[PDB]
């Protein structure tokens, strides 16, 4: 079947931790207790923002998530990274 945009991006909805586009920096400490040892220590942008979850799930994932230049995509909490100040 075709490829039809059944879902609409929208843009950032008050009451978000990071902006879409907006590119983070993975703490290297833990503050939950889960982290990413590989990604401990790079950078990457926020792909997916977590907003109402509808019935469908959106955008892409339920949380953020953040996606390294030539590495893979992990998710992380709004209170384990922070939004980068550069």
């Amino acid at each position: 079947m075709i490829q039809d945009p059944s879902l609409i991006i929208c843009h950032d909805v008050d009451g978000a931790p990071v902006r879409i586009g907006a590119k983070v920096k993975v703490v290297p400490h833990s503050e939950d207790g889960t982290i990413s040892q590989r990604f401990l220590g790079q950078t990457g942008i926020v792909v997916g923002l977590v907003f109402d979850d509808p019935a469908t799930q959106y955008p892409d994932d339920p949380l953020i998530q953040v996606l390294v230049e030539g590495l893979g995509e992990d998710l992380f909490f709004p209170e384990e990274l922070e939004l980068a100040p550069e």
